[PDB]
């Protein structure tokens, strides 16, 4: 009944509008500050307003929203997963990215079956359950008789519980082979909803074209795939216009099919090797967790993936106020699990320390998604963490002892699950 075009006219009338709005805000605020005090639901225009309008009333009320309702909903649960790259050659031209065609100074792999299953296996070993297929354009049949290869060789060699896909769009027939491969959830990011900087910035190839990859989850979703995941690529263009954006797309979704997106990834952008995008916009850290907010506000049951590598402090924050996933101990080039290749010029970080940093600041780390995609429940996340102590007792027996205790903490702080923690006692020896 309606078409993806009317998004961008929405959001682009919104964005007039806020803008009119963005010089006599007082009294706007003030009724936004209230609607965050009471609880109250929140509309697109108003969101655009708290994102654009710096204050200290109104940034601390809407953290202090944010974290409510991420606790409210998702506890102090995150999710981790590991990207697996199986190619970094592309047809593509964007100027922000690594992988583009024109850029040369990159080293082109693509991965056999065997090296492909062998990172499978380094990052299974890591504690990793999740992964994130990730590949470079290349044309359709390619593409999808190599994973049509590569995904079910990955989930019979490897104990892999759920293996996500970020693949370049693809026809409907294309996406009818990929629901055959039974992955778990289809990523595909707009990078951005703005077709005037859109244009601008994806210079060669297929992706030139914005409608094509802007319904691509539809085509996605009525080939029989009901877990996607949208994305925008922050730093591109005026922020606000993306976070609108965003929240409009899942909008969409949820009037049209009846379900809304699995997830909503978020990611600010970053050094790429041998880029040649000069125009910016600058993600300051304050505005960045106005965004993981505002979206965690306006789409409480819909996860929020933290794509990109952020230092500690800021991670752990952003984890507080809204993101439900993340990205530990990512490797950002093909084949080096095992093992310049990478999108990213990162520093590999251990996952075993990301897990500790995490269990002290009071979180709880997960290997099992089914989070609440199916329409608190702690127990499974319980478990997968379970089951991580486990297969980390040799490894590093310290952080087996400090794990068994937090399990135990959380365990008596929820008096529902204690049968649960019996189990979990004897599980643990
Ligand atoms: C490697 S692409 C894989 C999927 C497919 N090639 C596509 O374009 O949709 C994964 C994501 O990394 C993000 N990305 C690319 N360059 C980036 C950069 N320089 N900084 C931050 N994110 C970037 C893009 O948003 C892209 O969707
Ligand atoms: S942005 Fe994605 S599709 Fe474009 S060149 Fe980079 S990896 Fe390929
Ligand atoms: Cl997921
Ligand atoms: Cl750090
Ligand atoms: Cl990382
Ligand atoms: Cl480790
Ligand atoms: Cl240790």
């Amino acid at each position: 009944s309606h078409m993806t075009q009317e998004i961008i006219t929405l959001v682009q009338r919104t964005y007039e509008i806020v803008n009119k709005v963005n010089r006599n805000p007082k009294e706007e605020i003030s009724q936004i500050i209230q609607k965050l005090q009471k609880g109250e639901r929140l509309s697109l225009i108003e969101a655009g307003i708290a994102f654009a309008n710096d204050t200290e009333e109104l940034d601390q009320i809407l953290f202090w929203q944010a974290r409510k309702v991420k606790e409210e909903i998702y506890g102090k649960r995150i999710v981790l997963f590991a990207p697996l790259y199986l190619s970094n050659i592309c047809i593509n031209n964007c100027s922000y990215c690594s992988f583009r065609r024109e850029n040369k100074e990159l080293s082109r792999v693509r991965l056999s079956l065997e090296e492909a299953v062998d990172e499978a296996k380094a990052i299974r070993e890591m504690g990793h359950t999740r992964i994130l297929l990730v590949m470079g354009e290349e044309p359709e049949d390619k593409t999808l008789s190599y994973l049509e290869e590569i995904i079910p060789a990955i989930y019979s060699e490897v104990d892999i519980r759920r293996i996500n896909v970020n693949i370049a769009p693809l026809t409907l027939k294309g996406y009818e082979r990929l629901k055959k491969l039974k992955i778990g959830t289809y990523q595909l990011f707009q990078e951005s909803y703005n077709p005037e900087v859109y244009r601008e910035v994806h210079l060669d190839g297929p992706k030139t074209n914005f409608l094509w990859r802007l319904n691509a989850v539809e085509r996605a979703i009525e080939a029989g795939i009901d877990d996607i995941g949208i994305g925008a690529l922050f730093g591109l263009g005026d922020p606000l216009f993306e976070l609108l954006g965003v929240i409009a797309h899942a909008d969409y979704l949820k009037k049209k099919f009846g379900i809304g997106p699995h997830t909503v990834s978020v990611p600010r952008l970053k050094p790429a090797l041998n880029s040649v995008f000069s125009n910016d916009y600058k993600i300051s850290d304050h505005k960045f967790k106005k965004i993981v907010a505002l979206l965690r506000i306006m789409l409480p049951y819909t996860g929020i993936i933290l794509s990109t590598r952020e230092p500690q402090h800021l991670r752990d924050e952003l984890v507080e106020l809204g993101v439900s996933q993340m990205s530990a101990a990512s490797r950002t080039g093909p084949g080096e699990y095992r093992g310049e290749r990478q999108q990213f010029l990162l520093d590999h970080r251990s996952l075993a320390e990301i897990v500790e940093v995490l269990i002290d600041k009071g979180f709880l780390p997960s290997f099992c998604t089914a989070c609440y995609r199916k329409r608190f429940c702690t127990p499974d996340a319980l478990f997968s963490f379970v089951e991580y102590l486990y297969e980390i007792r040799d490894k590093h027996p310290e952080l087996y002892k400090k794990g068994n205790g937090y399990l135990l903490q959380v365990v008596k702080d929820l008096p529902n699950f204690e049968n649960i923690g019996r189990a979990i006692e004897y599980i643990l020896k």
